[PDB]
């Protein structure tokens, strides 16, 4: 009875609920198993002294020790750290059973590798070599699977990177991406939900339990949310259903289940953010995630008025994460500008007069003008100017106003017909004014047709003189506010004291 056993070997590649996955798609960290099967020992074999599987394991799957004994019994296991190498020996029990009679077929059992695949746009192949008797052996056929992160896949066509992308926008729907954005106008942001890599996944039941979820980390030091304009659209143009919306002031403030996700995931946000959240995993994969149809969140934020008058840049960046795997959008950037309007006394009309500091006293009875600067609106920013007004509270004791005032351009302003306003034109034809002598005090208003007429790319700047005479001695208070875009702007003193 000699001729040591020498059966034919078949390995095999499941998912976590036991399904066959050879050559297809699955997520990211999903146990993967590997059953390292032997054909039944035939009548009139030699006696089997030792019978090993070895399984050098691919590189980026992660080895469950314990698991895989709880999984291979007849087995002593053993692991090479260096080489990422699964051993398998019969025990004496299995080999006792193969030796109880050689005059009769006996089934094999088989060793199964538990373990987790743990790189995005990766391929896992995995083959086994038994030996018999410490003599000859033989390897297997080859198995693989895939995770969804890699083009150009033979096994899986529809497979690209996961890349989630951000984009702004103004109402008209242009991109305006690093550019200025004046207080009270909305960042009209498009966060894309990347799916289409994930089109045939097959991954486990317990894999997809753990959820669909994006995360807009919005700077609310900057911005305050407009919840109620989100419009969360699939690819084909249609509605999304199962997703709910919450934003939460910071990371400790929101529940127990996020703090998780998030946590798990790799992600910590800066202060407070935007998240959305599938409301069932299962109908969320079934419906877009398992057909590659991409979603696309629309959440538009409004920047702070307290941010016009200290200016300074802020960012947003998303991100998605499904089956617990976190990935981040573009950063995008833009400015808000200091608006910073100003006021100064002035005994001519005249745009280009001398600059001088000195303590301006007013002799009685002499027809002076209060020269109100308007804030600076900056190239390349987001809406259209419609609203660009010099409000001035005078005092009545002190000063009366004459009924008359100049506005002038104060930059180079650019028009939409590609015409150009030089820096000192007289601009007052383009305004009105709102007086209330009682009260004391007038408002001096752009045309709103004329604002509008302006190019979103040029900048704008004009100041108005409004001419008074002082009618009495001692020294008198002016109030000055510039008001862009319906957000007011309080006036310094052009010299500092
Ligand atoms: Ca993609
Ligand atoms: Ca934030």
């Amino acid at each position: 009875y000699k001729l040591a056993v020498q059966p034919q070997v078949n390995k095999e590649i499941k998912n976590n609920n036991d399904v066959d996955i050879d050559k297809t798609l699955v997520a990211k960290q999903s146990v993967v198993k590997f059953q390292l099967k032997t054909a039944d020992l035939p009548a009139g074999r030699a006696k089997t002294t030792s019978f090993v599987l070895v399984d050098p394991l691919p590189s980026g799957y992660q080895f469950n020790l314990e698991a895989t004994k709880a999984a291979s019994p007849g087995f002593d296991v053993s692991y090479d750290k260096a080489t990422n190498t699964v051993t398998f020996k019969a025990t004496a029990a299995t080999l006792a059973t193969f030796n109880a009679d050689l005059t009769k077929s006996v089934a094999t059992i088989y060793p199964t590798v538990v373990g987790q695949v743990l790189n995005d746009g990766a391929t896992y192949k995995n083959n086994f070599t038994l030996t018999v008797n410490d003599a000859y052996g033989i390897k297997s056929n080859v198995v693989r699977v895939t995770t969804p992160g890699k083009p150009n896949d033979p096994d899986n066509p529809n497979n690209n990177y996961i890349k989630p992308t951000k984009v702004n926008k103004n109402e008209n729907g242009v991109v305006i991406d690093g550019k200025t954005v004046l207080a009270g106008s909305t960042n009209y942001y498009e966060l894309t939900w990347d799916l289409d890599q994930y089109k045939n996944d097959r991954s486990s039941a317990d894999t997809i339990q753990k959820g669909f979820y994006y995360v807009d980390d919005y700077p609310e030091e900057a911005l305050e949310l407009r919840q109620d304009l989100v419009k969360i659209t699939d690819a084909n143009g249609n509605k999304v259903t199962g997703v709910s919306v919450d934003h939460y002031t910071s990371l400790e403030a929101a529940p127990q289940e996020v703090r998780d996700v998030l946590s798990k995931a790799g992600i910590r946000p800066k202060g407070a953010f935007q998240i959305f959240r599938a409301d069932n995993p299962r109908e969320f994969y079934d419906t877009y995630v398992k057909n590659g149809i991409d979603l696309k969140i629309v959440s538009p934020m409004v920047v702070k008025k307290q941010m016009g008058q200290t200016g300074g840049s802020y960012e947003n960046q998303a991100y998605q994460i499904d089956f617990g795997n976190g990935y981040a959008s573009n950063i995008v950037i833009n400015n808000v500008p200091k608006i910073n309007p100003k006021k100064d006394v002035t005994l001519t009309l005249d745009p280009a007069d001398t600059n001088n500091v000195d303590g301006q006293t007013i002799p009685l009875n002499t027809v002076f003008n209060y020269r109100l600067i308007g804030g600076i609106i900056p190239a390349d920013h987001s809406e259209e100017l419609f609203e660009y007004n010099f409000y001035d509270d005078y005092d009545q004791t002190g000063d009366r106003y004459t009924g008359q005032y100049k506005v002038f351009a104060k930059v180079d302003i650019t028009l939409k017909d590609g015409s150009v306003i030089k820096s000192g034109t007289d601009l007052t034809q383009h305004t009105t004014a709102e007086v209330d002598a009682t009260k004391g005090a007038l408002t001096i208003k752009f045309k709103e047709d004329f604002l509008r007429s302006v190019s979103i790319d040029s900048a704008f700047q004009a100041e108005s003189y409004i001419q008074m005479k002082r009618i009495a001695a001692g020294t008198f208070e002016n109030t000055y506010v510039n008001t862009v875009n319906k957000v007011a702007y309080a006036s310094e003193n052009l010299y500092f004291q």
